[PDB]
């Protein structure tokens, strides 16, 4: 019970580090908003510099009196519990071209290559500026959400945005259990634990050699893709079907040739044909560590549901979110891989929306990106 | 702490009269779904209603499986509680003209009138066929939807979808409190009390006359509309101006003369200067069963937020929902009210879609719309 209710109850830890938002518990919720400058603040690259400067500290001011405090008494959600409520602020290469600062974009924030199952609308790919919003409760994330966008209003336009959801706490039988998509496949088990050496050298930047790009010491990278699942698809397969994509099976998550969730995926074992326990285009063989030269990244991600398009399909699917120290190191490889070796998962999934944010370290009395804009 | 932990923990009452859906506590979630017969089930009348009674048996077989067991092992929901999951049926007029039985109509189904203020998008109104699916938790709920929508596949197709949420319980500090909406206010106040006599005699159609009409017997209509609300525009008006506007203060939900959020509205009160206390365009006075020849109705509605259209408008609002045993005396002259006599809402809301659908009684070993189709 204490467990089921402590994540709508308690509020986030607003000191977690590089930002809310990539340790701790996940909440149940999250919106993800990306952001233009406005076009009407792009004259030259100081204008578009003191717009920058205007919304980061605007929203650096407001996330820290909703962390403290919730958001205010006659929004949507006054009479609601804190409820994790977490914000992190996130910058994209694009706005270090249009303030002038290209000179201070790290190698690590390279834009993304294409792959070669790529599917994207632009629309839905890219950013100057980055909100995640998390909370355990719709109505705390949509009453902090409306705050945050109202204070951008004058300086940027919203790109994209996308609402993600897990299951609540208070709906787990067992609450330390992983999170299931809406493939019903078990998700997050080889993630990094959060206790261990591992966690950080996954997550975190390298220290700058450059003092260019040391605003990123202590920070991380963020890439999100939006990927639809053809669901329609994945329910005429089989049981057995379904486990041979992935690597790991739907009841307990244990790699096929184990017995727990927690069980090695023991890439080299064959079963009495000869052949791979773990077939030769699971995911999980061609998404592990030991496939990509050690690549590595913590994925903390929801599932989305936008209804049905104009052609009659459900869209619905995967809010990746994946974060690295480096995606050269990280999504990058891991991705060739996928597209290149030929996953199995690839014929249920579309990569639709794409964007990399550089999430730097919150700073005593500063703002997310302050040293880097002023 | 047992009431924040009720709705995600428990079974939904699966023997709710008319259907599940209407009494008990409201979960958190609520996904509705409009369909029409599919195109290719046109040929005539005949294999209209064959295709009617396919669906419909259909989804109250898994209906009865889901209020039993839950989403089956597999799913989104593997691992996960009840959630108050919660199914409902509902048949459109459209269905019975579609099928041969307009002489089965009720005068109670009759199309609703356009009103003066409709701003209302073709494929955003009406349908053939309504599921109302319901569940304390987003994972319970998606999962839920998608057998429903599965089963579904070969007879229909998706007319338009909306899915929508409230506060959860376990957010609540006062779980008893009424919710709140996007505009902050208080909803909910002046509905009838569930065990009230007053309840059933607003909820519940009359018993029929004409036998032809009797398969709504025990049943309740209800009416969606899709208002968007211009929150920009709100977040311009300070809060005694928000409160004129309804005729409930923000923080308390009472009248503007009471000290309550049970206090009554008295419209005949007036203040000092001769005018009434609750002002003559208030919400709360024109839509007040007192200002319309006694029409009253259960509201029992969700928030909906639907991101940016492409005019770069926020697209959220109020998905509306009010059952009646009669629109006539219940929904049709309160909107007329508040459209033809200048509610000062009506600058702040747009409706733009709109359903009517007869949810008739559960019958043992009987599908709904049973004694109709067959
Ligand atoms: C909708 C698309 C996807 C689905 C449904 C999916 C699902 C899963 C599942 C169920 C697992 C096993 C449990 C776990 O360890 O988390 C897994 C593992 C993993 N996935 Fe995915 N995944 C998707 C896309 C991706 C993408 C795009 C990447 C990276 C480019 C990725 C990287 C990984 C990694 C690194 C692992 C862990 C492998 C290991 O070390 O054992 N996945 N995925
Ligand atoms: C987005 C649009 C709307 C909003 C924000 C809104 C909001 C509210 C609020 C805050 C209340 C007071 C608390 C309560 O008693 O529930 C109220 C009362 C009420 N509303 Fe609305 N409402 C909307 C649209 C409608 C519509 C379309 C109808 C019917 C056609 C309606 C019918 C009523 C009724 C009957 C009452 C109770 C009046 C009484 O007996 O005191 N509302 N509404």
């Amino acid at each position: 019970a204490e467990e089921r209710l402590r994540m709508a109850g308690q509020p986030a830890d607003a000191a977690a580090t590089p930002q809310p938002g990539i340790t701790g518990r996940a909440p149940a919720f999250v919106h993800v908003l990306s952001f233009d400058l406005a076009d009407t603040v792009r004259e030259n690259t100081g204008t578009a510099r003191e717009a920058a400067a205007t919304v980061l500290r605007s929203w650096a001011e407001l996330a820290t009196r909703l962390h403290e405090d919730g958001p205010a008494e006659g929004t949507a959600a006054t009479g609601l519990l804190p409820a994790s409520l977490m914000v992190t602020v996130g910058l994209g290469g694009s706005l270090l071209q249009a303030i002038g600062a290209a000179d201070r974009r790290p190698d690590a924030l390279a834009d993304l290559p294409e792959f070669s199952t790529d599917e994207l609308r632009p629309r839905w790919c890219g950013g100057d500026l980055l909100l995640q919003i998390g909370a355990e409760d719709p109505m705390v994330l949509a009453a902090a959400a409306d705050e945050l966008v109202a204070a951008s209003t004058r300086t940027t336009t919203v790109r994209w945005a996308l609402r993600g959801f897990r299951h609540t706490a208070a709906a787990a039988r067992n609450p330390d259990a992983t999170p299931r998509n809406l493939m019903g496949q078990i998700d997050g088990t080889a993630n990094p634990a959060q206790d261990h050496a591992l966690f950080d050298r996954t997550v975190t930047a390298r220290e700058a050699r450059d003092p260019a790009h040391a605003w990123m010491d202590g920070g991380s990278y963020l890439v999100i893709r939006r990927i639809r699942m053809l669901l329609d698809e994945w329910r005429g397969l089989d049981v057995p079907a379904r486990e041979r994509v992935l690597g790991r099976r739907l009841d307990t998550g244990a790699p096929l040739g184990g017995r727990k969730e927690t069980d090695p995926v023991v890439l080299t074992a064959r079963d009495a044909s000869g052949r791979p326990v773990i077939p030769e285009d699971a995911h999980v063989r061609l998404a592990n560590p030991e496939s990509n030269l050690g690549a590595r990244m913590f994925r903390r991600g929801y599932s989305y549901d936008e209804g049905w398009r104009d052609d009659g399909v459900r869209d619905a699917g995967l809010l990746f979110m994946a974060w690295q120290g480096d995606p050269a190191t990280g999504f990058v490889p891991v991705q060739r891989s996928l597209a290149d070796r030929g996953d199995a998962l690839n014929r249920y999934t579309r990569h639709e929306g794409s964007a990399l944010f550089a999430v730097p370290a919150a700073a005593r009395g500063r703002y997310p990106g302050q040293d880097l804009v002023e």
